[PDB]
């Protein structure tokens, strides 16, 4: 009669687009007789959710299912805190359809310990179509063209860059800025954590670009939620936003269409590469009674029909490679094709900002340097020195 199974889910999907996509999963589970106890922890990018999580686990109160990124997953797998999903994954044939870069994180010590939802990526620009057309309509391909477009936006009297001053958002931009100096440089810096690279003249140029981008954000940017920056571009109050494709979730929620109302492009100099992050659900070992629901949730997440429906709304690519792009809009189709290509070419690189490039300690030490340099507290020359010391001290 009434539902007899239930999942208690900690996640940070609280903005309108994110909430819309999550509704897809909730409805899916409900049809299976599984109700939902919602434990949302608001805060873009999940830092706040992870803080709540740590205190809860220390208190012997781990949630049944937890939204999680990258090296964070590994950290709990190492501790043996996560449920083994093998019996679902082996039987459902996950090995054949989940890209190897995601399996590095979804698997630990020979076992599936998370169910990957999607493949977001961070190196996008969201451009207001009306403002672009006012600016002559040319999509910027390189750095100089980007600056020329931002200058036109500025003379149009709008805020050229919609941005929120929070360390993770600053890092999100820096993903793409570093990426624009080439995939080799990005790997050397954020994946290999090579100190010569991190201290290079090229990294000094990257910070100089952040200074330039800083000059085009509005004076009230500090502390603004990412989705409120997205809204500025949606409303035509700002020209463009540099953000992961969760931003598209907002545009679609507002009824805006690719081509007509907005343009979606890779960050100039990064087409042909992606800086990826994959939201996964980790099922924490709790009561033995909860395991059937946990396994059902993992199965639901990896179902082809859900993999399409959820990601269409979310603004990410499916985690499964065998899910067709048919129901995706023009930007979602690009996301999928860019992922297949980057995967083939070895330019599908873990996002630093969103926890796929390096461990939390390193990520956080990078956040601090990037934030202070963007906010103008630190010169590019000094930022380079401090980045090397912070990274070396965190490894
Ligand atoms: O909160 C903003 C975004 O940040 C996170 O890193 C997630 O991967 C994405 O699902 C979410 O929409």
């Amino acid at each position: 009669m009434q539902d007899k199974q239930n999942v208690e889910v900690l996640h940070w999907w609280t903005a309108g687009g994110e909430a819309a996509a999550l509704d897809v999963l909730k409805k899916d589970l409900e049809k299976k007789g599984i109700s939902w106890t919602d434990m949302p922890v608001a805060g873009g990018g999940g830092t706040e959710a992870m803080t709540v999580l740590r205190a809860r686990v220390t208190a012997g109160n781990a949630p049944t299912a937890v939204q999680m990124l990258g090296f964070d997953i590994r950290d709990w797998a190492e501790q043996g805190a996560l449920g083994n999903l093998d019996e679902i994954a082996n039987k459902e044939g996950w090995e054949k359809v989940i890209p190897a870069p995601l399996q590095e994180f979804a698997k630990y010590d020979g076992h599936w310990i998370a169910a990957p939802v999607n493949v977001h990526s961070t190196n996008w620009m969201w451009i207001n179509k009306a403002a672009l057309d006012k600016a002559g309509g040319k999509e910027p391909t390189n750095w100089d063209e980007l600056i020329a477009l931002l200058d036109k936006f500025k003379e149009q009297g709008i805020t050229p860059i919609a941005h929120g001053g929070q360390p993770w958002q600053d890092a999100t931009i820096f993903d793409a800025v570093v990426l624009s100096f080439g995939t080799d440089f990005y790997k050397k810096a954020f994946i290999d954590l090579d100190p010569e690279t991190l201290g290079s003249d090229t990294m000094k140029q990257a910070f100089d670009r952040m200074t330039k981008l800083r000059s085009y954000v509005d004076d009230n940017f500090s502390g603004r939620d990412w989705n409120l920056a997205s809204a500025m571009v949606i409303e035509g109050k700002a020209g463009l936003q540099f953000m992961g494709d969760w931003a598209k979730g907002e545009f679609v929620k507002a009824g805006k269409k690719p081509g007509e109302d907005f343009v979606c492009m890779r960050y100039p100099g990064t087409q042909g590469a992606i800086t990826f992050n994959s939201d996964m659900f980790a099922m924490f070992k709790v009561s033995e009674d909860k395991v059937p629901a946990q396994l059902e949730m993992a199965s639901a997440i990896e179902s082809p029909t859900f993999q399409s429906a959820f990601n269409v709304v979310k603004g990410s690519a499916p985690a499964r490679t065998d899910v067709p792009d048919t129901d995706f809009d023009a930007c979602g189709k690009k996301a999928i094709a860019d992922e297949k290509e980057a995967s083939e070419k070895g330019t599908m690189l873990g996002s630093m900002a969103h926890g796929y490039a390096n461990p939390a300690a390193v990520k956080n030490a990078i956040y601090d340097v990037v934030t202070r340099q963007f906010n103008g507290q630190l010169s590019s020359e000094d930022a380079v020195k401090e980045l090397v010391s912070a990274v070396e001290g965190a490894k």
